[PDB]
C-alpha cells in the first residue's frame, strides 16, 4: 500500500479493526520507511480515539482534542478532514506528504470530498501513495455487510413524530438504543416523547458532537437520538439500532438558492454505517437493527459535491492545474473543473466567510464572487420578501452594526443557516457584525 503511485481502499467490514489494529501497523511501517505521513480523522472524537490506538508512536497531533505536546522529531501528522482542506485553502504551506491515510473515507461533507479529490489527483500524478479506510467505499450497494456477531434485521414502521399508541416495541426495551433520525428538529420531538415516557435521552448533532458524546461514556442512558454524524466512527455500547432510513438533502434550485429537501432515503453506505453501530461484540449476539424504509442513491445532485468543486477550484496544486474529484464520486455533480476559481482577493474573502463567518460553502461563494468584502453585511438585509427568514412563525429581527433594527432577509438564501435554533442564532450574530 505504502509504495508510491498507489491508492489503496481498505474496505474491511464494520468492526474489523481498521482504526485500532490496522492503522498502528501502517504507521509503524511508514515511520520505518521515512515516509512523511498525514492521518485524517473525520471528527475530534475519532482523533482522541486514534491517540489511544497510536499511543507511544511519534505522532504530531494538529488538533486541540489531544493534549499532547510534540517533541519535534515527528514525521507523521494527525488532523481532521476539514483541517487538512482548510490549510490547503489558507496561505499556510502544507507539506507534500508521501503517504495520505484517510479514516472513514466515506464522509460526504464538502471538505472530506475535496480532500479525497486533492489526494487522489496527487496519486494519479505519481506524486504520492494513499489509503482510504471505509467499510462503505463510494459505490457500495450492500446495506447489510458482515459483522462481529449475528444481527437481527427487521423491516418495521419507525415513528418520525411523538406518539401516544402503536409503537410498543420502542419503549418495551430494557437495553440501550441508538436511533438515527432525519434532522435535529425531528430528533427533538422524538426525544421529548421518550423523556415524557421516563427515558434518559442524549441528543447528538454536528454542532454538539464533541460535548454530548462524552455523556454516552460518563452517564447512564436509555436512548441516543442522533443525526447522520454518528456514521463516522462514533462507537456505543448499545444492543439496538433503530434507523428511520431518512435524511435531509441540501439542493441548489436554479443556482439561486439552497433548500433542505426531504426527509428522503439514505444511501446504501449510510444504511450500512448506521447498522454497523451494533453487532460488534462477538460475545453478545442478537443485537437488533430495526429499519423503516429503503435505500436510494440520493448523493447524486446533492449540494456537497458542488461545494467540494468550489473548494478544489480555489486550492493550488501545480501552476494553472486544478484537482479532480476522486473517480468513483466524480459524476455526483455536473461541473467544469475551474468554473468556481476566484481571483486572489475574492478567494481570500471566500475562505474567511467559511473559517471565521462559519457560512456554508455555497453561501460563502455567492457573497465572495459578488465582490463583497468579509465585514460588509448589507446583503443579509437587501434580499426579496420571499427570502425573509422566519423564527417562531414570524420574521426574525436583528440589530445591525449601525444600531438599526432590521428583518433578516438575505440576498442569497441557504436553508442551512436557519435549519434549527442554533444555526439561526449563529446567523443572526453574523448579520449583526458580531463575528
Ligand atoms: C473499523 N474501524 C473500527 S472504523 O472506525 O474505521 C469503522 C467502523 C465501522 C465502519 N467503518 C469503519
Amino acid at each position: 500500500m505504502l509504495k508510491k503511485k498507489q491508492l489503496t481502499v481498505l474496505d474491511l467490514h464494520p468492526g474489523a479493526g481498521k482504526t485500532r489494529r490496522v492503522l498502528p501497523e501502517i504507521v509503524r511501517e511508514a515511520i520505518k520507511k521515512r515516509l512523511r505521513t498525514v492521518i485524517l480523522a473525520p471528527t475530534r472524537v475519532v482523533a482522541a480515539e486514534m491517540e489511544e490506538a497510536l499511543r507511544g508512536l511519534p505522532v504530531r497531533y494538529m488538533t486541540t482534542a489531544v493534549n499532547v505536546t510534540h517533541s519535534g522529531t515527528e514525521i507523521v501528522d494527525l488532523m481532521c478532514h476539514a483541517t487538512f482542506t482548510s490549510r490547503l485553502l489558507q496561505p499556510i504551506r502544507v507539506p507534500n506528504y508521501n503517504l495520505n491515510i484517510m479514516d472513514e473515507a466515506h464522509f460526504t461533507d464538502p471538505s472530506s470530498i475535496a480532500a479525497r479529490g486533492y489526494i487522489s489527483t496527487r496519486v494519479e500524478m505519481g506524486e504520492a501513495a494513499a489509503i482510504f479506510m471505509t467499510a462503505t467505499p463510494p459505490g457500495t450497494r450492500d446495506a447489510f455487510p458482515d459483522s462481529n456477531s449475528p444481527i437481527m434485521d427487521t423491516e418495521v414502521e419507525v415513528p418520525e413524530r411523538a406518539w401516544s399508541s402503536g409503537f410498543d416495541w420502542v419503549t418495551d426495551h430494557s437495553g440501550k438504543t441508538v436511533w438515527f433520525v432525519p434532522s435535529v428538529r425531528n430528533g427533538n420531538e422524538i426525544a421529548a416523547c421518550l423523556t415524557k415516557a421516563g427515558k434518559r435521552v442524549i441528543q447528538l448533532s454536528r454542532k454538539t458532537f464533541e460535548t454530548e458524546f462524552q455523556k454516552t461514556k460518563n452517564q447512564e442512558w436509555d436512548f441516543v437520538i442522533t443525526t447522520d454524524i454518528s456514521e463516522m466512527g462514533a462507537n456505543f455500547k448499545a444492543d439496538r439500532v433503530i434507523d428511520s432510513r431518512r435524511c435531509l438533502k441540501p439542493v441548489i434550485l436554479d443556482g439561486e438558492r439552497v433548500i433542505l429537501a426531504g426527509p428522503m432515503p439514505v444511501t446504501h453506505a449510510s444504511a450500512a454505517q448506521r447498522r454497523g453501530r451494533i453487532g460488534r461484540n462477538p460475545n453478545k449476539p442478537g443485537d437488533e437493527y430495526m429499519y423503516g424504509g429503503g435505500c436510494a442513491e440520493t448523493d447524486e445532485g446533492h449540494a456537497h459535491w458542488l461545494e467540494a468543486r468550489m473548494l478544489l477550484d480555489n486550492i493550488y496544486l501545480q501552476d494553472g492545474l486544478i484537482a479532480s474529484l476522486y473517480r468513483p464520486e466524480a459524476d455526483k455533480v455536473a461541473a467544469i473543473e475551474g468554473e468556481f476559481k476566484l481571483r486572489t482577493e475574492q478567494r481570500k474573502t471566500f475562505v474567511e466567510l467559511m473559517k471565521r463567518g462559519d457560512l456554508p460553502v455555497w453561501l460563502a461563494y455567492q457573497v465572495a464572487s459578488a465582490g463583497i468584502t468579509y465585514t460588509d453585511r448589507r446583503w443579509c438585509f437587501d434580499g426579496t420578501t420571499n427570502n425573509t427568514i422566519m423564527e417562531d412563525s414570524v420574521p426574525a429581527e436583528v440589530w445591525t452594526k449601525y444600531g438599526e433594527k432590521r428583518v433578516l432577509k438575505p440576498r442569497w438564501m441557504d436553508a442551512r443557516v436557519c435549519s434549527d435554533h442554533a444555526a439561526l442564532k449563529s446567523f443572526k450574530e453574523f448579520a449583526a457584525g458580531k463575528r
